[PDB]
């Protein structure tokens, strides 16, 4: 009945549970006691490779009436220089195949309550990345996002949040961000979004994120996109970030636990949500220059892999404390 699906018990999933089990087995006493409390904190499930189409059903079977939070992260290319040939065969079509599969599976669970978060990092780059090369990729990314919203955004058992980066990236560009978003919604058919997600995989404070939500909302209203609500990723934002370094930031902490309507002074904010999986690596330390910054925790395994020493740091730095 409520359109804020976070006003429901949230699903805690077996993958996260198993990843924290990994850390727990490596810890003793007090730290281990704190890990056992982090094990059951609900975290989003990412759909992040071709076979994740086959992972949906098990999550929905195990969640029952509890709210499932998925992150759609399947756009087949994020990198420019296509550039051909020419420069895709054929990304949009294959993406539409992934979305249909996932939507078709979701229609089978009418009684589930699903939150779908659409494609982190895409809107940021559409606003700020410069696109001689990328123009072909840019156009395909907008069509990917419209197609995803046009499907999930008509499912009664789903509430869709479109990702829109973070204040640190787009608060000084809120108007162009709103312009981009409105264009995508215009081509999304009858698909409707509940709102916008921010701070995914990033470490900005709730308070500055909410000032971003206020500015983006004002700009979205100006473009005729009214009524939007917001969720913010509190997985790693217990401590203010020392720098703009994205990749396995040192001195991060776990942030506020997932909670619906957490402050009546932030009426636009539907929920704090752990969207990024805390303790999974951002990238291997050798995979990007940013991962060699002096404030990026070295020794990281590949993106998505459990990073035990980073998880420990998050637990130690948790704000509020476990
Ligand atoms: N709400
Ligand atoms: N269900
Ligand atoms: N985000
Ligand atoms: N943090």
């Amino acid at each position: 009945t409520s359109d804020n699906f976070f006003e429901n018990e949230l699903y805690s999933n077996y993958k996260f549970q198993g990843e924290v089990d990994q850390s727990i087995q490596r810890l003793s006493g007090s730290l281990q006691e704190k890990a056992k409390k982090v094990k059951y904190v609900p975290t989003a499930a990412w759909l992040a490779w071709s076979g994740a189409t086959n992972e949906v059903a098990r999550y929905l079977n195990e969640a029952g009436s509890k709210t499932v939070v998925f992150v759609l992260y399947m756009i087949p290319t994020r990198d420019c220089n296509a550039g051909g040939s020419n420069g895709g065969a054929d990304n949009l079509s294959t993406y539409q195949g992934y979305v249909n599969s996932i939507y078709n599976t979701i229609n089978q669970y009418p009684n589930s309550r699903i939150v779908m978060i659409i494609e982190p990092d895409t809107i940021g780059n559409l606003v700020t990345a410069n696109n001689a090369n990328c123009r072909n990729v840019h156009d395909m990314h907008k069509q990917a996002l419209s197609y995803a919203i046009s499907k999930f955004g008509t499912q009664k058992n789903v509430r869709v949040y479109l990702d829109a980066a973070h204040g640190g990236w787009l608060n000084s560009s809120a108007d162009r961000t709103a312009e981009v978003i409105a264009e995508i919604l215009r081509n999304a058919g009858n698909g409707k979004i509940r709102g916008i997600s921010t701070n995914v995989s990033n470490y900005q404070p709730v308070y500055s994120e909410y000032q971003y939500h206020q500015n983006l909302n004002r700009a979205l209203e100006s473009r005729g996109v009214r009524g939007m609500k917001f969720i913010v990723d509190t997985s790693r934002n217990g401590r203010n970030p020392s720098s703009a370094t994205w990749c396995n930031l040192k001195g991060a902490g776990l942030g506020a636990r997932p909670q619906a309507n957490p402050d009546p002074n932030m009426p636009l904010l539907d929920a704090y949500v752990w969207i990024k999986t805390p303790g999974e690596s951002d990238s291997a330390s050798s995979a990007d220059p940013v991962c060699r910054n002096s404030d990026s925790l070295q020794g990281a395994p590949a993106a998505g892999s459990w990073f035990h020493d980073y998880f420990v740091m998050l637990l130690e730095n948790a704000n509020p404390p476990f």
